[PDB]
């Protein structure tokens, strides 16, 4: 293809693309959160300056992608963390994996969403909510939790929902020193929210050194929501610049 | 963690990056190349200016990775175009596909391979070298080779590896447009050429909307070989900016 | 747990409660109901005094909960009876075969289900609806219908499912005597019915002696319905006390 | 059965017939639509007198019907051809496959569809839509489509559902000879789209016998949708009479 | 295709017709027919007018088509009912269910057999000849013969063959109106014997919405056949019009 | 069904009821008991008053069900709670996991267990006696003994196996308020042990929401005993009424 | 094999017999026995004279023989008829079908056991106790009692199984002449009932024309046992010589 | 039954007898024969008096029976020893193996073949005519020949078929005494041969304490034939009383 041509591509493969262009439309995202307390210091050493950690909390989340235009149909599981920037909170997002390639692609490379390969499921076992995640053939994560127990507020689990998302964007240049190293923002404005729920609420992790959940280990789970809402992907912005 | 220490990171996750540094070092690579004869005005849609086409030919690749450091142990298969850039020969990459996500993450954000996530295999079948490429569920690529049949030439097989491999690097803003649009070579230098083989080759593509090989139909078989080698990766160099 | 404590939990296990405190919103409650006739003397025995039977009819049912508040998603089948209490015509629930614990426990013991374990399974075989019951490895009823083949009143679907239910609520003394044996009465009044249908129907019945359907056996096939609905399962009333 | 009630019955088996009466309401009916570029000289063999054709246009289909009044849950796939009857485009309806038998008698009996037996599959592999067609044990047909990668007009998808269908009934008489040899016309009035989509899209057929869709080879891939709908199965209309 | 040619062909899709022309040359024929007593209401309601019964008997019939030119090879079973037309003792076809859509398209279309789709199977389970029926995935006859114990007169058996079939040609019009509703015979004249044999026999029927042989149940098993047998089957000739 | 008669069924399905009347003998009971030391904080939590804890006890169990006279067979796994009432030492049953529906119901409502839906496991593997609990497709608990390692007295695993069992009954009313809110006591008096054994011991848990063991985490193994028996089901008695 | 030798062997292949010589000693006889209501009329033509029937019954056996001195391990199953013998009542023996082919010879050709190869399967479906019956592939019987639901008097088993059971022994001359038929009685003197018991207890027959045992249909459950018990089986005697 | 009426009956049970009278018709009967050389004194042991023999041969079988009349379709395997009888060459019948019970019984009650159950097959290893036989579970015999390497002559094959066939039939009277000890002689009288081949053979045996066909080991090879008739079983005739 012509120049001015090649220069209207979004990506490689030049002709069929990592990802499409978007906007990217999460119909029926059903989310599966679990906020607990993890160890101070282990979280400390896991959360970048300027970034400010008040209690020692981990959300670890769930994802079914049910329905999302231009990526698939695929799940998603990771920690975030309950964090502040200048005052203004948010989750700092700490690692996701996912089962979607381009789906991983678009999060790397057009946000900053810090996503790896990995096989997550959320279904119902009867009476119980499972969310699972494997590493490759290794299972690193079982949440469980009391199939809608209770009632939550819709507004409020839309609050949760449109919190800031904090991440890092670090591109390397073709040597291997420093091109992108920057914090991130980007806030979901684009909600629906279908239905939200809570209930008794477990999560085990176990050891993998390519999925590192558990160095972040539960000492107290502290809250939990199952959700049903439509979102659009929101566009990140530089709110810091590591590279002075 | 603090600021410096982040600057100092090679990726994200910051605690477990989707790719270690390298040097990338593969021991024991498995080519097998396919050089095929395909339609001038589909090689010529899909070969991005300034580089330019002489005859029609695609080189169609396998390459089973035993024991790559830093990566793992994976299978990639793809397309490459023999090109020319101001005279130099070398391969412009098409697209290539491998099921291994820090390989893919590593070339496509270090370097610019048109990586998406694939599952080829390299075997024999008793008498024929099989090489196949799925994706997701689907195939999309069968080659076979008489195993082994006539030895070739180590220092060309050198000669073959040791080209320049032109790529595209495209990475949009965070809003859409234009971040990254540059023409590079990674031109390879380091290579250990253990055995080198040809013999009866045929290549079987079939449509795939995510994977489109076939979009370069083969016409004609040119030739053919199958390498064992040691290589390091090199890296890229910028050639051509299209943002001017 | 602190005595005032204990006595606000609705159940046991005192800290993982066999079910949780309601009210259990049945959305896309999927019904299968099949009227049949059957021997009046096996109907006699059946029935308890003071409950009234007209016709020797028997309604076959088997109902699809796919998402259940607090219970989860599971299946269930059994045998109603129309009969009526002081003049009012109800169906008496005979014996139901469930698939969830917690909805067998909170049915036995919040209100007077004859909730029993068992394996009911609501599919579409290509042409027809299919409903089975299984009493541990063993088949005892499959259900049929021409799918979906004539659209019946849905408010008259409503006043199918709006009936009173008259259940029996019989409870043991710790020594074996009788404590509570009381006939109740649960009448549906938050209802929405989505769609109703009929359609040729068959029941084939097994006999087993731990789900003793065939007790009741079909003589001839009355009428049938196949509905989908949200209901919310109503509060349990007393209507007579056979032990004053 | 009283001649008089023999006569009122849609057809045979007496007591059970191939298809109940309608109107045959399509829930949630899901299209995956790819119009191609074929040899003039194999569709020109394929198409009917009458009926026109000014470019050499295929419509390949796959059709999940997920909620079928009287039919079912089944799938179909097949090519429609663009055309045109005294100036009044429409799609000539070449071939369709499902695996549903009371689809194919009511569309063959009813109407005038060119119904075989055939196993089609409509199902998202991770990014992408795949339509696939078995003959027997054979695969004879693999369509795929990035998923959801672009919108689509409502309107524009509702239009072209509702595009004239051209059909031929022909039905022999006891010896053989032509009893009834009818061009018809049925054309979608009641329709809801609920969502249209496009994206990158390929189609590989293989060789069949009895499926021969291949005989109108993939030269080019012209467009696609895929499309979700509620409709009404059309009454058809006899507008060209071979016999008159 | 030209007008002329289009008239010329027997069925559709136009250039791959549900079925071929004959004649269709059954070789190998295999017959297990048993015949039972059942309800003379039940039969009464079955049989349409202007037919007679006389004796309430049923025919049970599978058949093992082993190699039937321009159909294939496949298996069906079904009910005859022993009637008589204007004095003439035949047999009438209640309802066949069958393995081949050919067999089925071209015994409803070119002839008046009162064929669905099911799943017969044929087989000796060492001691005893053993025929199935599921429709789905639901068996609905399981009839067993004790394996060729006595030797049946061949000429009697051809006979048994060689009598009047009734069936009913029932084709809406396109608005559902009567336009064929004819009651037709078909009598085999070219048949060869290879073998005839009785044992004891019984037949075991299961309920089934769409598949209703067990409306006409087994009170009695009356007599009984394993016949193999080479047949082309009959031109059909319409005896009666209820249309007239 | 006479009044008289309705009132002397035990319990319900009325002709066929959850249970069966007792004595319930158990032959051949065989347990895998493992006390263990736990955070007193969270053991204190779970015990109701007014039961009293001293050391950090629980008593995980395994129970095989070999031969239960009106139950079946079947096993039994959960957690005892090492307390006294009033200055008497007993077992607070905390809660418990099965595999037979009459047993949980019996259980529940004759008595006053703790029950749950579960599928526990007890087996040699090879050189290990293994228990195991899953609830739904869940790992819980994995229980190991070293096989019969040392004798222990066939009296003091009497005397164990005859601890008071101290039990919560919590019964609500329609309106979900308390109805029945007692502590009761069942004690076993008629046994046989027939060997008792113990050895090194192990316990592996694992969190989840509706089966949480794991919130009483093991720091500890303290003692083991692997006992086979025979027993009768103790009647139960009221020993502290929560609402008089 | 000398003369004299031949003589001394019980039978065939003189070698390596059918069976052993006796004494069987049954240990472990699992009893699972269903008395039942028939037709009269079916049963008249079933029973030989002079044996004279009372009441239309019916005992179904399945019998688990899990330690059989001299055949082996395996289970039985078939019909007892209650019958009387020149006033003296017993059973007579209709039809067994067994697992073992030593046990079928032994009591085809030792005494005259009416036997015939068969699959039955006597086990604990957790609740359940379960006994079937296949005849080839095809199941024939179902039999179900609630585990263990009462006990029974343990003399009033012996008795049942001490009764004199009675049998036809029918052997053709090698034209095909009666060589033996004789009506011959054996009774069970040395027995040892471990345990007996009662429970709800269903039967569920199916046709087939080789293990006819729904020729006697089953219109009303009886009595039942279920009896563990060591048996030697007796010495027969012949009681009437129908060729005299 | 009427005492006239059992009596003629050909066996029991009486109203579904073991077998069925003849002619047994076995069309295409499938013969693998091997002649072979054993230890003289292995046969000494197992050869009875009056019967001669002169060299160590052992004639090994496998016949399949693809179409039995009254039997069915089924296999058998075992040993016959050519013998002469008072100076008539024959076969003695040593142990016969197969998987039909009326064809044991039959082969055991009408005439006197030394039955068991055994599971033999007859198949084609593509190039190799296979012959297995399992006792149980476990393997006796494996059979092999070159696939019809060399063509017989159709009458010698005859002759070999209609050699006398020696048995030994032995009854016990109900204490277990001599009742019947006869050495019969059947011969086969009518017969067609079809075909007659032979070729490299070899058999391989196994020890069996139940089918001890090894304790006749194989010494060397002496001939063979694969052998397809159609035979009527013989009627047997007494030759020799053992005890007149």
């Amino acid at each position: 293809m012509v120049k001015d041509e090649v220069i209207k591509q979004i990506s490689t493969p030049l002709t069929s693309p990592a990802f499409p262009r978007g906007p990217y439309k999460f119909h029926n995202r059903e989310y599966f959160n679990i906020v607990y307390r993890t160890d101070m210091d282990a979280l400390r050493k896991v959360v970048p300056e300027p970034l400010e950690i008040d209690e020692p909390l981990v959300r670890f989340e769930i994802m079914a992608m049910h329905d999302t235009s231009g990526l698939g149909c695929y799940t998603e599981s990771g920690q975030a963390i309950p964090v502040s920037f200048n005052g203004v909170k948010g989750d700092y997002l700490h690692m996701m994996y996912l089962d979607n390639e381009p789906a991983i692609a678009v999060g790397r490379e057009l946000s900053a969403y810090p996503k790896k390969l990995g096989y997550p499921k959320l279904f119902v076992d009867s009476d119980t909510l499972v969310g699972t995640l494997d590493y490759g053939k290794l299972r690193v994560a079982t949440a469980t939790m009391g199939y809608k127990h209770k009632a939550l507020d819709a507004n409020e689990a839309k609050d949760q929902i449109c919190r800031p998302n904090y991440m890092l964007k670090i591109i390397p240049n073709y040597d291997g020193s420093p091109r992108i190293c920057e914090l991130i923002n980007a806030k979901i404005t684009d909600v629906t929210v279908h239905e939200a729920w809570t209930g008794p609420t477990r999560l085990q992790l176990f050891d993998h050194a390519m999925a590192p959940l558990n160095d972040l280990p539960v000492k107290e789970i502290v809250s939990s929501s199952h959700i049903l809402a439509d979102i659009i992907l929101p566009r990140a912005e530089v709110i810091y610049d590591y590279l002075k």
